[PDB]
């Protein structure tokens, strides 16, 4: 399952099981984040 690790770029892709696409709302800072 390729997918957005820790901190991975999930503007197309979504973050693996435990992480969540952290994005600002400029559009940009947009990273996978253990939260």
């Amino acid at each position: 399952g390729y997918c957005a690790e820790k901190g991975i770029r999930c503007d197309d892709i979504h973050c693996c099981t435990g992480l969540k696409c952290k994005c600002n709302a400029s559009g940009y800072n947009c990273v996978c984040r253990k939260k």
